[PDB]
């Protein structure tokens, strides 16, 4: 019986892929440390960051690094596991939510660093933590066209702001319960930078194919999460809640979209925000938990980066075979849920 | 070499800023500044050509403004919240880092559980790369129906610029720069698209090409509090990339200058606007502006022009009509539409 492609992407594969680690360890216990009179005023006798987020430490920046800084340093990476030269790039996408500018793009400026040819477009996308994805979707169907030939997909985050402003306004002894609650989940965001070098398969014909997939959206949820360069204040309990009833939406679309059963898929590569809501997320859908990688313990909440930072690290654990169906997904601030397979 | 051939341009609408600020008001709130400095060119003016902007009510966020263009753009394209399946916001103004801009206008419409909705930013390209995301999605038949949408403010800039030129410790280098923000301008604008099978009579979008020249991305750098530009370098450069990206929309569109019916272009400034249409020997009359009395509305110049040629009866059926800029990056962008 003769069936459609479900408009999935077409000979579309990823090329290279790289990702930057933060160099410098902050951990949760200095952290609590520099709190524990706040903790003490408001009677917090419960390890919020260690115990319940399940946070260990994060990864942080010098205070001069921008977010183009870290995008360019992981696309010179992802270049070289392409085996590929600047020259080469026909499209170039930021996908961060740190930014260096309101204008011009993060992504110009990656550009402009990494030397891309006049051909070469540029611009930024963001959509809170599931822009990585959306990038590739959007570098997938200039490829799938035939537009261009390679496609770098980049993204940047700098925390040292939200950090330090926040552990400041969270240790005023002024501060109100309410709003420490509020701002808390700034302390689980973490630095990092990944890339990808996407490509038409003919190309690059034992290289990973992208297929795509699924969204759905819940944007009467706008309010749940907002930041901005020195502030975040997030409601972690609603978040959770309309999160997973919004993934269970999403997850039915990704059974007639990509035919999807849990069980059938190898990996999956999870936006994660805390251990409790990755482990509901898990659990609400029968996931067996051997097959999602976490790294938020030691490097947290990196945003649209922590998708392709994750497939990166699976990549270089040597954990991804021929033939792996690898499910990204994540539930982002809008709400919007994303879920989309590679075939390594 | 193979155009887009189902995408149509459904709804398009504007949204003018209600509160007038003149440059010859601006020139008056600096004039002791501009004499302690030993100023007497008008620079607003009588060099960028800027008489006047306008300004939102306190407390309009970008989104809001984004929402306003929207409805009015559903009504023009007469369709409800429920058939768009994409919404794209494309300002340089936005309410956060997250979530998206576009996910609040999506919000304050009503869009559905299918809409997938995300921002896009490139300076005063913006939309029209929005355009051209949106146009490949309904080419695949992912979606029916899109928004590109556009909220613009500069309230917060101006009363930064101006309490800040106007402290006594200013230096004339400091305010110097400080001016250029002074060119800026609210307003908002959206289109809806779709595929052509919904709507046959309306216009078509083809796409378009791009070029790039970001060896220059230091050129104008803008936050909400500033806009710091080197107005003489980008222009230069900014018409040499135009020529490389008129060399390809050769090429891919069959573009003659001639030959094209209108040309809708972000608008910078007079001298900008003046030395493009001098570079390529366009006729003047087929170049609407409005930095004469709005200034510098970013990437919503585009559809706002484009909107003005519209309501005004301007366009005509079959009239070839190019979408340009030069934006920051530097970029250059160059599409069309047959209306």
């Amino acid at each position: 019986v003769p069936r459609g492609s479900h408009m999935l992407f077409q000979n579309v594969s990823i090329a290279g892929l790289a990702h930057i680690d933060a160099p410098h360890t902050l951990t949760s216990k200095e952290i609590n440390e520099r709190l524990q009179p706040t903790y003490d005023r408001l009677g917090i006798k419960t390890d919020v960051l260690g115990d319940v987020a399940g946070i260990h430490a994060r990864r942080l920046w010098d205070q001069d690094v921008q977010a183009s800084d870290a995008a360019t340093q992981a696309a010179r990476k992802a270049l070289i596991d392409a085996n590929i030269g600047i020259e080469k790039i026909g499209l170039l996408i930021n996908t961060s939510v740190s930014r260096d500018y309101l204008e011009p793009s993060t992504a110009s400026i990656v550009s402009g660093n990494l030397g891309v040819s006049d051909h070469c477009m540029t611009f930024d996308v963001a959509n809170a933590c599931l822009a990585f994805i959306n990038g590739m979707d959007i570098a997938a169907r200039m490829l799938e066209r035939g537009e261009i030939d390679y496609a770098l997909v980049v993204d940047g985050e700098t925390a040292n702001l939200v950090y330090e402003k926040t552990l400041e306004r969270m240790t005023s002894p002024d501060v109100t319960e309410e709003e420490f609650r509020n701002e808390l989940a700034a302390l689980t965001l973490g630095c990092g930078a990944a890339a990808m070098v996407m490509a038409r398969s003919e190309l690059v014909p034992d290289a990973p194919r992208y297929k795509g997939g699924v969204t759905r959206s819940a944007t009467e949820w706008n309010k749940l999460c907002r930041g901005n360069l020195d502030r975040m204040v997030t409601d972690t309990r609603l978040l959770l809640i309309e999160g997973i009833k919004l993934a269970q939406k999403t997850f039915v679309a990704a059974k007639q979209v990509l035919g999807w059963a849990v069980e059938e898929l190898d990996q999956f590569v999870i936006a994660q925000v805390s251990r409790p809501h990755t482990a509901a997320f898990v659990k609400s859908f029968g996931i067996d938990p051997a097959k999602v990688m976490t790294i938020f313990g030691e490097h947290g909440n990196i945003g649209p980066a922590s998708v392709p930072i994750v497939l990166s690290k699976l990549k270089e654990l040597g954990r991804l075979k021929k033939g792996d169906r690898i499910a990204l997904l994540g539930i982002g601030s809008g709400l919007n849920c994303s879920m989309a397979e590679v075939v390594w």
